[PDB]
């Protein structure tokens, strides 16, 4: 009963189960760290042409999602489709959108207009949960974008290349150990070049991830004075139940807590 709805990391089945609600039947791939360097099994795909919907988030993250061309009723539905991603500095684009409250929640709401367009009989909770987390994530954005506008150390050095958009959306700066995804590794010359960022701009937070080693992480910590700290980009699923929002919530406390 309702249509089965597969999706494909954590930041879309958070996203499409809340505003799906009750209605629907949500599942997820990858629920674990590497969404980055994933590729399906034989059975995902499958679970994908059985599924009345499919929704992944990019063609920048997900890049198997653009090769599957089903004789199924099965909808592939690539939820950042309207977001404009930033080019990546240093073209390809940097995916890590959903890490900032306005986009993510901008991307929730056409999730449920898709879920709308499958399922008119229910159009109306689809879109009426829609209004909820983006209200909800305004309310977060605001709170934030005052607490870290009363703070003055604004820089921050993550495990990766995943807070781009959530610094731009609070007016700080973000540097990663490790590129976009978490298998581009910088070189011992890049080491230094992270260690000397972390003195100049006086870092004294290193925040590891839980879906990779730290070690790396604890040595710049011990060689630039500083203490490392996990603030995690959402990629996997969160321990516990709370909501898309309350886990971005929770890492925006760490973050705003950090550089206080
Ligand atoms: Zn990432």
């Amino acid at each position: 009963q309702g249509m089965s709805v597969v999706t494909s990391f954590y930041p879309m089945y958070a996203m499409t189960k809340e505003v799906s609600g009750d209605l629907n039947d949500v599942r997820m791939i990858q629920s674990g760290a590497g969404i980055h360097s994933f590729e399906p099994s034989v059975n995902d795909v499958a679970a994908i042409y059985d599924a009345d919907l499919f929704v992944y988030h990019s063609h920048t993250l997900e890049a198997w999602a653009r090769d599957l061309d089903p004789k199924s009723k099965v909808n592939v539905f690539e939820a950042s489709k309207p977001l404009t991603l930033d080019r990546v500095k240093g073209t390809l684009y940097d995916p890590h959108t959903w890490t900032d409250p306005v986009l993510a929640g901008e991307e929730a709401v056409n999730i449920a207009k898709e879920l709308g367009h499958l399922d008119p009989k229910h159009k109306d909770s689809y879109t009426k949960k829609a209004k909820a987390f983006k209200k909800e994530a305004e309310q977060l954005t605001e709170e934030y974008t005052q607490k870290f506008k009363k703070v003055r150390s604004k820089t921050f050095v993550t495990q990766h290349t995943a807070f781009s958009y959530l610094a731009k959306r609070f007016g700080l700066k973000q540097l990663g150990i490790s590129g976009i995804s978490p298998e581009q590794e910088p070189s011992p010359r890049q080491l230094k070049e992270i260690q000397d960022f972390v003195k100049e701009y006086n870092v004294k937070t290193i925040f590891a991830e839980d879906n990779v080693n730290p070690k790396i992480a604890h040595a710049i910590a011990k060689s630039t004075g500083a203490k490392v700290k996990t603030l995690s980009p959402l990629e996997a699923a969160p321990s516990g139940n709370k909501t898309y929002l309350e886990n971005l919530r929770a890492n925006l406390e760490v973050l705003y807590q950090q550089l206080k």
